[PDB]
């Protein structure tokens, strides 16, 4: 198997829902957020709710319901929370980990910026590599959703090979052509 990470801004919605996708296809997957911190809507014209990372799932849920349980099962907020709850204990942030694995999977250019960034900016000598791969999706929960079909129709097709260093290039050029999407592609050294 090979371990594969999702990473979004928030840890909130496409990267869960790309965990959650490709977990329950039995795949070794783990997912995180690049942001300083959590921070989910709130009436469009306000100060978003703000959470470090590391903070329950729960417990932000809480704090929602107790602001405002019908705004927020509204939006869905509630709902995305809930269903977070059961993957895993609480977000977190990508440039805290110390976990390691053979494919990173943005799901926008900024993460994809900030991911890359942050991984240049370590080093050592494993010079084992790793492959950031960037998937554009739109964050709405719909999209999300559809977000995590592509995601996992191009890990499923990863992970058969069996030299994956050397077959991957060649396969995002034939992903790019059957999804008629651009993926980005970096090859970082843990």
């Amino acid at each position: 198997k090979l371990a594969v990470a999702v990473v979004c801004s928030s840890n909130m919605n496409r990267s869960m829902e790309a965990h959650n996708f490709l977990a329950k296809k039995g795949f070794n997957v783990r997912s995180y957020g690049t942001g300083e911190r959590v921070k989910l809507p709130g009436m469009a014209f306000d100060k978003p709710n703000v959470y470090e990372f590391g903070t329950k799932y729960e417990d932000i849920y809480r704090d929602l319901e107790s602001k405002d349980k019908e705004f927020y099962t509204q939006n869905g907020l509630l709902h995305m929370l809930d269903r977070n709850r059961r993957i895993k204990k609480c977000p977190e942030r990508f440039q805290d980990t110390k976990e390691q694995f053979d494919i990173i999977v943005t799901v926008e250019e900024r993460v994809y910026d900030l991911v890359v960034m942050h991984m240049e900016s370590m080093e050592s000598v494993d010079n084992r590599p790793v492959h950031v791969l960037n998937v554009d999706v739109v964050d709405n929960a719909e999209d999300a959703l559809m977000g995590a079909f592509v995601i996992t129709d191009m890990i499923n097709m990863m992970a058969k090979s069996t030299d994956l260093d050397n077959d991957i290039d060649e396969l995002i050029q034939e992903f790019e052509e059957r999804r008629k999407r651009v993926i980005l592609h970096s090859v970082l050294f843990y």
